[PDB]
DNA sequence: GCTGGGATACATTGTGCGCACAATGGGCTAGCTACAACGAATCCCAGC
């Protein structure tokens, strides 16, 4: 069930290339610019308890198909829970069952998303209280203040962060 | 801090390791086309 960091590397160098969806009879390739490493895995983690996958979907109604209909070639696992916006896979891996999460983001909402998937539990504790105090909302789908979604002029999850205020920090040291 | 996925009340079993959830069983009761029907609200796990 655990597995080390390269490993882990080499599971997500091998599911780069075989992740897929049937869409309607239709087997949807998901491109490796969409499978983005994330959680304990993006940041460099001697040890794993599951490795942590962000699919970014393009179109909107296309969430409902990925995850409740993906797909992965050549490889056996079985579902615990699946749902439009999170699936937790038991892969198995050379006789031995893996954990394997997969999350879906909008490409509007990827470096929020990201940033949501990236950084450890209690860095995001800290950081949506700092927020919360100034009557904002942060999560994987965007900035909110007074229950509306506050627009910022960014595209990636580094030019998030500074236009949020916070010093940046590569995601091996966010502690 | 904030969200997602899966059952939704009350007593009785099989596990692979005194345990814990999915799966039975029965008095109690609302309402009666001897029908049968939503979908938020709620809670308990899960993710970072
Ligand atoms: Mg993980
Ligand atoms: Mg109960
Ligand atoms: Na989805
Ligand atoms: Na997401
Ligand atoms: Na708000
Ligand atoms: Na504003
Ligand atoms: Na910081
Ligand atoms: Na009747
Ligand atoms: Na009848």
């Amino acid at each position: 069930s655990m597995l080390t960091l390269i490993q882990g590397k080499k599971i997500v160098n091998h599911l780069r290339s075989r992740l897929a969806f049937e869409y309607n009879g239709q087997l949807i390739k998901i491109l490796s610019k969409n499978i983005v490493a994330v959680g304990s895995l993006r940041r460099e983690e001697k040890m794993l308890n599951d490795v942590d996958l962000l699919i970014i979907v393009p179109e909107k109604k296309l969430l409902k198909h990925v995850l409740p209909n993906i797909r992965i070639k050549g490889l056996s696992f079985s579902v615990k829970v699946c749902g439009e916006r999170k699936c937790v896979l038991f892969i198995e891996w050379e006789k031995k069952t893996y954990q394997l999460d997969l999350f879906t983001a909008l490409a509007e909402e990827k470096p929020y998303a990201i940033f949501h998937f990236t950084g450890p539990v209690s860095y995001l504790i800290r950081i949506r209280a700092a927020l919360k105090k100034k009557n904002y909302k942060l999560n994987q789908y965007g900035l909110f203040k007074n229950q509306t979604l506050v627009p910022l002029k960014i595209t990636t999850e580094k030019e998030l962060i500074k236009e949020l205020g916070f010093t940046y920090r590569i995601p091996k040291k966010r502690l």
